RNA sequence: GACGCAUAAAGAUGAGACGCGUUUUAGAGCUAGAAAUAGCAAGUUAAAAUAAGGCUAGUCCGUUAUCAACUUGAAAAAGUGGCACCGAGUCGGUGCUU
DNA sequence: GCTGACGTTTGTACTGTAGCG
DNA sequence: TCTCATCTTTATGCG
DNA sequence: TACAGTACAAACGTCAG
């Protein structure tokens, strides 16, 4: 009657295998429905479903936000518009008409075909006086004439379309440091109190060089203009109040306190992005640029004369095949200037006249231009600084323009604050603002419609957890007061204390704990155990000695913001009051919740009594993240009704019982657990509900309705027994330590091992190396990773975070993958990892940091991989690192849930009884199981390996449970101590062998019948149970399942192909005839139709019956799932039968001769359906023929393996017969069998190793889904792509069920 | 014998932005030709769109998640498939039993 | 007369190709 | 790619 | 890995003798 389940989920498949208590899987007679003659099919309950895996929320957020720009740029645009319109319908009635028509065919447009003036002529005079955007807005800076408003917009809009960053806090300006004279204005100043700098490149190293060759009062005084200086104290040859000083980041009035440093670090910034003022002007980047452009014209014009004088034949391929990453290609075609200077390097070195043209190619000018994947380091100040000058110069000719500047000037600078987000009106899911008044948003009105404060407390509020505890109380502050003395009285209830006289060890009584907190907790930021038994146990209890225990040598808690505040509020006993406190809390929640200085001082306002101004001021610089576990009604407003005190008090003193929270909330004796459990639908609203990404929601849910399916199928007995299978470890506590090592370490070895001074320099501690570029500036030795330049630490936005094998190419968001770099050197290497010029340039310094072992030997792999530069499809074959984050999410779900839906009897003797025992397996267990008794596993031959894992799964979490019921607590749901639990659970499995074998060559002889002690019941006969077990691993059906889906996401390939007379392009916009427009290409087939219809056909059209599929696109669903019959009328479909209509989402399968079947991947492709069930006896010699010299056991066991292989050389043969009678039957791909044999005959030869792993991979050849290429040795076998699919419609169409037990097959042969 | 403390790795969710890129159009091509084009000149920029679109019309929403088939149902949701044995190339046979 | 010659006029294999920092 | 914020899982140390 | 670009092979009229 009993049966028990297991399970193994993966990413992409979970297997299910019931058994017996017998360790048999068993088998039904199943009924089939359907038109088909056959009404019974046998199957064993044994199986895998398949599935394609969540994709994360990533791609559709990163399409979102850019959605919402996009539409926000459009709107910038028309309020420029809504200023110049009265204005422009003076000068031209359809000028912003003409704009808009811009993207119109000449007989399309209603207006004359030239965009800005309409008629040719002017717009060619036009040209030839402004070649680019900016000769015009320079020509609108420097001059002082009255100018055409058609021009001001497009320079304007342009601007307002093109805006540059908004990484700089507040503002650069030009006019205050076009000159380089502030140095004279400086050393005037310092006696109240050229370009010699800049002309390399710029950090302290030449600044401080330069100054002293021109002690404190030149380069000390010029670096608190120019640089973020390391020390916090203060200063020296000074002003006559003393403080620190450096050019801080957000608000240098925090430096002041101590104007000249605006105008000259403006004049250093703005000449670090700009190559200007060698020359004078007004509009500094317009001049940048018209001098890139000339600069351009005269390299154009030397190179072609070059060219054409001493290589005249290779013009073309340069300068018109615009295939070639020529000159052509660089400018019509798609290529970069990388592309382009790789190319025209050769070129240019064997030619005469040349050394001018090498010169730039290698400084990155050569024939740049204008827009350019670089230009995101150009912030908005600068534009701003060119839209002042020229709405300054036409205020004296256009009257509205000085009426209105200022509006104008909003429009650009105006950015929506990250914490308001986007400005709906309720029917947003994303939308947390709260407006003040129903008007429209508008950049002007912005302040007065939204309540910033409320919006950006709920920003937060929204995200924050609930207490676990209490779920309707939001958590507090991590760095809370409260939680500082919770977390320390936690910790400190718990330590032990022993002396010379006492029996034993005690625990530390309330007054103790006071007192140590007091003495240590709020003078140390961390204690020691040092600075604990020698500051209290020595100077307090004057003990000569004492051993303590509980804690480490350093402890974990602390109360630090306690320091934090006593370095701010200096009365020390305000900190210590009672009544205050609730004040204090309001503070730190406060300084947690805000990081806007003007909010932050709106919050703290109704506190400026109890404190001076100094201290606001002190207060408003202090900020702090990250929030704590619990709410503060756990910790200290709930009491226990019986004794009165809160979790606090307890935590504080709890007499000589000193319990911690968890003792706490757990016991009966105090009303907190009553108070938790009175604070604490349907299967899909619940997985639904759950937090964490998307994609762990379908791997979920697939499960549970496969286990509610098995359910179905026994009778709606439940099963006693669940076993899933963990993505879960147990390491030693030297190997785990050490995988988490505290990452300073890391550093101060690699820079000590490599003899730099950059801790000197720029000291750090472990809660800064908390962020990533930092971390990596560090691990970099404080130099970029693709030129050899000093970076700064104090600029680290403008660096920027590559990743080193692009995310396109491969998901990998490790540090193994991550390099800070120069934005423009991230840029520069789009979809690709870094070029051969550059390993060559850099691999020694990247062998420095390799042997100093800051970066990995994979780090060092990934960056020289121009070295090995494939990038291919062939590659991707390591996982990545996301899938087993994935499964342990799931799993670990998958655990409480199916508990919570198995087990719902609660009772009142204890609360809930276990009718189902849900069991969580480590794989380790599972995996020495496999490995002991030759039971291997290889991925690559068939799918049937996720159904034997959950069978094994089941078998051995059974054999354990009934043979160590004592030992329940250890797997059911609900030399260091890691590695004790390590050997314990390594040598709790030693019940399945035969034999145990000690280190000294000693053995052990096991029975061959195991039984439980406690009832002596028999458990596991290695007779007759590993029999059975071979047994059920050779059994060739197994239901295996890929579940249909219907296709959701992009309507096509995101690329918009240029204009064609074929008929397959997209209509990228509604009125926009691609004949004419172009349009997207390559669209996505949400499900096919099976239609059965006429069709007009014949050169004399006459009406033929059809029936066929049809692949209803991602796009046009919504319009033929409103009614279909005249969808099908539009596609040209006459006399439509509309019940015979079937919807065939992606991977419906079908079933055809001789077993064959086929999954119908879109209306156009298939794909191959069935699985190889391969002998175990070649699957283990597979195994064992791969990992040849590389198996984990003793040296003789290796051996006897290895000759296991020999003793069955002819199995090679067999399995290549075995491959071609499959192939025959199921796959069809008969030119590539033959290319297979041929192979494999080329190489029958080769060792037996490299013939097993190349046979390996010939199961690509008959593996399930979709074809794929793959490599016998050095014979490279094309995908055989079931492009027809004109078999299907008169094949079975199979209907599963979720696991795969019940079908549904349709006879579409009867179907017409 | 699943929880908050410290550490670390790998990931995730949301908001605000930047740079590109592509597409069509605009930037008069010229000269020589029966010619298809060839020589030569040119090129760097801009507008518009950037999922088709949608109704609550917002400076909002539109690529995540949910889906075997069939009977009920607006949908949520509920419902629908005998067992034992001997065998095994993707499931077969045998016997009870409804 | 009526088999087949000779174009047009559709229907099948093979290589490319895909938004990204 | 940037800025800002929050959160999950797993592993080790202390209860 | 599904579809796109595209080089390649059967089928369907009017001549052709
Ligand atoms: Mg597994
Ligand atoms: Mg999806
Ligand atoms: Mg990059
Ligand atoms: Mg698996
Ligand atoms: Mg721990």
């Amino acid at each position: 009657k009993k049966y028990s389940i297991g399970l193994d989920i993966g990413t992409n498949s979970v297997g299910w295998a019931v058994i017996t208590d017998e360790y048999k899987v068993p088998s039904k007679k199943f009924k089939v429905l359907g038109n088909t003659d056959r009404h019974s099919i046998k199957k064993n309950l044994i199986g895998a479903l398949l599935f394609d895996s969540g994709e994360t929320a990533e791609r559709t957020r990163l399409k979102r936000t850019a959605r919402r720009r996009y539409t926000r740029r459009k709107n910038r645009i028309c309020y420029l518009q809504e200023i110049f319109s009265n204005e422009m319908a003076k000068v031209d009635d359809s000028f912003f008409h003409r704009l808009e028509e811009s993207f119109l065919v000449e007989e399309d447009k209603k207006h004359e075909r030239h965009p800005i003036f309409g008629n040719i002529v002017d717009e060619v005079a036009y040209h030839e006086k402004y070649p680019t955007i900016y000769h015009l807005r320079k020509k609108l800076v420097d001059s002082t004439d009255k100018a055409d408003l058609r021009l001001i917009y497009l320079a304007l809009a342009h601007m307002i379309k093109f805006r540059g960053h908004f990484l700089i806090e507040g503002d650069l300006n030009p006019d205050n440091s076009d000159v380089d004279k502030l140095f004279i204005q400086l050393v005037q100043t310092y006696n109240q109190l050229a370009k010699a700098i800049l002309s390399a490149r710029l950090s302290k190293s030449r600044r401080l060089e330069n100054l002293i060759a021109q002690k404190n009062g030149l380069f000390g005084n010029l670096i608190a203009l120019s640089l973020g200086l390391t020390p916090n104290f203060k200063s020296n040859f000074d002003l006559a109040e003393d403080a620190k000083l450096q050019l801080s980041k957000d608000t240098y009035d925090d430096d002041l306190d101590n104007l000249a440093a605006k105008n000259l670090s403006d004049a250093i910034l703005l000449s670090d992005i700009l190559r200007v003022n060698t020359e004078i002007t007004k509009a500094p980047l317009s001049a940048s640029m018209i001098k890139r452009y000339d600069e351009h014209h005269q390299d154009l014009t030397l190179l072609k004369a070059l060219v054409r004088q001493q290589l005249p034949e290779k013009y073309k391929e340069i300068f018109f095949d615009q295939s070639k990453n020529g000159y052509a290609g660089y400018i019509d075609g798609g290529a970069s200037q990388e592309e382009f200077y790789k190319f025209i390097k050769p070129i240019l070195e064997k030619m005469d006249g040349t050394e001018e043209l090498l010169v730039k190619l290698n400084r990155e000018d050569l024939l740049r231009k204008q827009r350019t994947f670089d230009n995101g380091s150009i912030p908005h100040q600068i534009h701003l600084g060119e839209l002042h000058a020229i709405l300054r110069r036409q205020e004296d000719f256009y009257p509205f323009l000085k009426d209105n500047r200022e509006k104008i000037e909003k429009i650009l600078t105006f950015r929506i604050p990250y914490y308001v987000g986007p400005l709906a009106r309720g029917n947003s899911r994303f939308a947390w603002m709260t407006r003040k008044s129903e008007e429209t948003i508008t950049p002007w009105n912005f302040e007065e419609v939204v309540d910033k404060g409320a919006s950006a407390q709920s920003f937060i509020e929204r995200m924050t957890n609930f207490d676990k505890n209490l779920p309707n109380e939001k958590v507090l502050p991590k760095h809370s007061l409260l939680y500082e003395y919770f977390t320390v009285y936690n910790e400190l209830t718990k330590v032990k204390y022993v002396t010379e006289g006492m029996r034993k060890p005690a625990f530390l009584s309330g007054e103790q704990k006071k007192a140590i907190v007091d003495l240590l907790f709020k003078t140390n930021r961390k204690v020691t155990v040092k600075q604990l038994k020698e500051d209290y146990f020595k100077k307090i209890e004057c003990f000569d000695s004492v051993e303590i225990s509980g804690v480490e040598d350093r402890f974990n808690a602390s109360l630090g913001t306690y320091h934090d505040l006593l370095k701010i509020i200096k009365d020390k006993d305000f900190l210590d009051n009672e009544e205050n406190e609730d004040i204090l809390e309001d503070i730190v929640l406060t300084l947690t919740l805000f990081e806007d200085r003007e909010m932050i001082e709106e919050r703290l306002k109704t506190y400026a009594h109890l404190f001076d101004d100094k201290v606001m001021k002190q207060l408003k610089r202090r900020r702090y993240t990250g929030w704590g576990r619990l709410s503060r009604k756990l910790i200290n407003g709930i009491r226990d009704k019986q004794s009165g005190k809160t979790i606090l008090d307890f935590l504080k003193s709890d007499g000589f019982a000193n319990r911690n929270f968890m003792q706490l909330i757990h016991d009966d004796s105090l009303t907190f657990k009553e108070d938790i459990q009175k604070a604490q639908d349907s299967l899909h609203e619940h997985i639904a509900n759950l937090a964490g990404s998307p994609a762990i929601k379908k791997g979920i849910l697939q499960t549970v309705k496969v286990v509610d399916e098995l359910v179905k199928v026994m009778g709606r007995h439940k099963p006693e027994n669940i076993v899933i299978e963990m993505a879960r470890e147990n390491q030693t506590t030297q190997k785990g330590q050490k995988n988490s090592r505290e990452r300073m370490k890391r550093i101060e070895e690699g820079i000590k091992e490599l003899g730099s001074q950059i801790l000197k320099e720029h000291p750090v501690e472990n809660t800064q190396l908390q962020n990533e570029k930092l971390y990596l500036y560090y691990l970099q030795n404080g130099r970029d990773m693709y030129v050899d330049q000093e970076l700064d630490i104090n600029r680290l936005s403008d660096y920027d975070v590559d990743h080193i094998v692009p995310q396109s190419f491969l998901k990998d968001d490790s540090i193994d993958n991550k390099v800070l770099t120069r934005s423009d050197k991230n840029r520069g290497k789009s979809d690709n990892v870094p070029s051969e010029e550059v390993v060559k340039k850099m691999k020694n310094y990247w062998r420095q940091l390799l042997n100093a072992k800051l970066i990995t030997q994979r780090k060092f792999d990934n960056l020289t991989k121009a070295e090995r530069g494939g990038l291919s499809e062939l590659d991707k074959a390591g996982f990545i690192k996301r899938q087993l984050v994935e499964t342990r999410q799931i799993t670990k779900h998958v655990a409480q849930i199916l508990d919570s839906r198995m087990n719902t009897k609660y009772d009142e003797n204890d609360k809930l009884i276990r009718e189902v025992k849900v069991i969580t397996l480590k794989s380790k267990l599972v995996s020495d199981f496999r490995k002991d008794f030759q039971f291997y596993k290889v991925r690559e031959i068939n799918n049937y390996h996720h159904a034997h894992d959950a069978y094994l799964n089941a078998v051995v979490g059974t054999a354990l449970i009934k043979k160590y019921p004592k030992l329940e607590s250890e797997f059911v749901y609900g030399i260091g101590k890691a590695t004790a639990k390590y050997f314990f659970y390594s040598n709790i499995m030693n019940f399945f062998k035969t034999e145990i074998t000690l280190a000294n060559g000693e053995i052990r002889k096991r029975p061959l019948i195991e039984t439980n002690g406690e009832t002596g019941e028999i458990v596991w006969d290695k007779g007759r149970d590993f029999a059975t077990v071979r047994k059920v691993l050779s059994m060739p059906q197994v239901n295996i399942v890929k579940k249909t889906e219907v296709q959701t996401g992009g309507f096509s390939k995101e690329s918009i192909r240029p204009k064609r007379n074929s008929d397959k392009l997209i209509a990228r916009k509604k009125d926009w005839d691609p004949k004419k427009y172009g349009g997207f290409l390559w669209p996505t087939v949400a499900y096919s139709v099976l239609v059965v219809a006429k069709v007009e056909k014949g050169k004399s059209k006459k009406l033929k019956s059809v029936k066929e599929l049809l692949g209803i696109t991602i796009m046009e669903r919504s319009s033929f799932e409103k009614n279909p019959i005249d969808f099908l009328e539009a596609k040209g479909y006459k006399e439509v039968k509309k019940d015979l209509i079937i919807k065939l989402p992606k991977y419906s399968l079908f079933e055809l001769e001789n077993g064959r079947k086929r999954m119908l991947a879109s209306a156009k492709q298939l794909q191959k359906g069935n699985e190889l069930a391969l002998p175990s006896k070649y699957v283990n010699f597979l195994y064992l023929a791969s990992h040849y010299e590389k198996l984990k056991g003793s040296p003789e066991d290796n051996e006897q393996k290895q000759l296991f292989v020999e003793q069955h050389k002819h199995y090679l043969d067999e399995i290549i017969e075995q491959i071609s009678e499959f192939s025959k039957r199921v796959i069809l791909a008969d030119a590539n069998l033959d290319k297979v044999l041929s192979a494999y005959n080329k190489h029958r030869d080769k060792p037996i190793r490299e013939q097993a792993e190349n046979i390996i991979h010939l199961f690509t050849l008959t593996r399930l889904g979709a074809p794929r290429a793959f490599k016998y040795f050095d014979t490279t076998i094309d995908p055989k792509q079931y492009r027809s699919t004109k078999e299907v419609l008169d094949a079975t169409l199979i209907h599963q069920s979720i696991t795969g037990l019940y079908e549904t097959r349709i006879d579409l042969s009867q179907l017409g």
